[PDB]
């Protein structure tokens, strides 16, 4: 039974200057360097306890201990995403229901349903770099988030948001970025009824409700109609909770769209992101995704079978996940009063974050080399012990959209890789922005194509 590591702490303010900062989890690892595995952070009126070890991780991910918290982040983007999966309690009655409903849904076996969707919009992303002139360039993140916008409208609700066919996005996309912006903006703010921000407040509900005007009227078009697609929206519109009985409710139907949009683009586009930036970084690595992706693509446009095939290509995604895992941290609160790590007594209530770029430079698990590229860690992947890789978090409030993510970023970056030669044309120094996620931030480059054809 020790104290607690914790950094200094200023009279009333407590650890708050310490994290003054755009950059909070790049600023807790630090921090992490150097108090350890373990540290309680302390501002006005709120506390945690930062964990980046997998010995405490693991008991952290004991769900039998431990629940998921909603982050103050998650809590303003119930503003928009209410009660669906990844801003409700795990208590809340629609957190089981949805979670049992749409399980099978995004299984490894359901991604054979969305591959042809997945197809359209890759193959749009090809054709779009195919056809830049010599002289411009790609601007990485951007084009990602197009991609991953538009894949999970299509096969999210069968809605094509054409993002490769503009220059400002479909104003659903444009109001979903800035209530995201004034969620996170929201974290910052000192006096947020201040009259100052009466404008950021009447901005807020009319992004709320463009986005609930679309979707409701989505969702409402498909029940008169009663087509069936290949899409979320039919299970969901099908779909009983074995549990209950009870089906997802309209509203809630349109909380798991948003949610779906919301929690999938920009966490998909920065594993994407930061995975071309370590292949452009690491020649001899791109060298053995490239020839991959050749040996294996062989048709004019890739398989869901194909795509399985890409084991080098999921090694350097993971590991892409493992360095800069683009969802950085989660938030766990104790069920009961216990004892972390026969060592740090918690009360219920009290919460926990795992810093997960930090659990993945856990040297005593990995090794020393933790800020190595090597995707050749994960040639053998049963090895790696249990809870020391959480890029998708924890237990049943894992990630949902696991497979799907990675079913999207293999196909993405194998179509890449068989089709364009790149180069970091500005040699460019990575700058991580921090938003909810992480991102590469202005990361550029140029794609010489290898002049391959698409099929139809
Ligand atoms: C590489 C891309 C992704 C990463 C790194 C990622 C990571 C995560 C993590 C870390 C959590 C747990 C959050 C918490 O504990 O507070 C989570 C939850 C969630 N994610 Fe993802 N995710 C990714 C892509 C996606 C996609 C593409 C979708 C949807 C199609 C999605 C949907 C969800 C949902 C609905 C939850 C809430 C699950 C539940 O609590 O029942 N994610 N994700
Ligand atoms: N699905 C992971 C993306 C993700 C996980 N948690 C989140 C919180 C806020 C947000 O904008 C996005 C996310």
């Amino acid at each position: 039974i020790k104290e607690m590591p914790q950094p200094k702490t200023f009279g009333e303010l407590k650890n708050l200057p310490l994290l003054n900062t755009d950059k909070p989890v790049q600023a807790l690892m630090k921090i992490a360097d150097e108090l350890g595995e373990i540290f309680k952070f302390e501002a006005p009126g709120r506390v945690t306890c930062y964990l980046s070890s997998q010995r405490l991780i693991k008991e952290a991910c004991d769900e039998s201990r431990f629940d998921k918290n909603l982050s103050q982040a998650l809590k303003f983007v119930r503003d928009f995403a209410g009660d669906g999966l990844l801003t409700s309690w795990t208590h809340e009655k629609n957190w089981k229901k949805a979670h049992n409903i749409l399980l099978p849904s995004f299984s490894q076996q359901a991604m054979k349903g969305y591959h042809a969707m997945m197809v359209d919009i890759a193959v749009q992303l090809v054709q779009k770099w195919e056809r830049l002139n010599a002289d411009e360039h790609i601007e990485v993140p951007e084009d990602m988030t197009r991609l991953t916008l538009d894949t999970i409208g299509l096969c999210g609700f069968n809605y094509r948001f054409n993002s490769f066919y503009r220059d400002q996005p479909h104003p659903f996309i444009t109001s979903m970025v800035r209530a995201l912006d004034e969620a996170m903006n929201k974290l910052q703010r000192a006096n947020p009824d201040d009259p100052a921000y009466d404008e950021n407040k009447r901005q807020f509900q009319e992004d709320i409700k463009v986005m609930n005007d679309l979707v409701d009227k989505i969702i409402a078009d498909r029940k008169a109609s009663g087509e069936q697609s290949d899409d979320l929206l039919t299970h969901m519109l099908n779909g009983k909770d074995p549990e209950t009985g009870e089906p997802l409710d309209d509203e809630n139907i349109r909380y798991q769209i948003i949610t779906f949009l919301i929690a999938g683009h920009e966490s998909t586009s920065g594993l994407l992101s930061f995975a071309l930036y370590f292949l452009v970084k690491n020649p001899h690595v791109l060298q053995k995704a490239a020839e991959e992706a050749a040996r294996v693509l062989v048709d004019p446009v890739p398989s869901y079978k194909q795509v399985k095939q890409l084991k080098y290509v999921g090694m350097v995604l993971n590991e892409a996940l493992r360095l800069w895992p683009t969802a950085p941290a989660f938030s766990l609160y104790a069920k009961e009063d216990t004892v972390l790590g026969g060592e740090y007594p918690l009360e219920k209530g009290d919460e926990l974050m795992v810093l997960i770029p930090q659990l993945h430079r856990d040297k005593t698990i990995w090794g020393d080399d933790v800020e190595e590229f090597r995707p050749e860690r994960f040639e053998n992947p049963s090895a790696i012990p249990q809870h020391a890789f959480k890029p998708f978090g924890n237990g049943q409030r894992a990630c949902i959209g696991q497979q799907f993510a990675l079913h999207e970023a293999t196909l993405v970056l194998g179509m890449m890789l068989k089709h364009f030669d790149f180069e970091d044309h500005t040699n460019y120094e990575l700058d991580i922005k921090e938003t909810l996620l992480l991102k590469p931030e202005g990361f550029v480059v140029k794609a010489k194509s290898k002049k391959i054809p698409l099929g139809g």
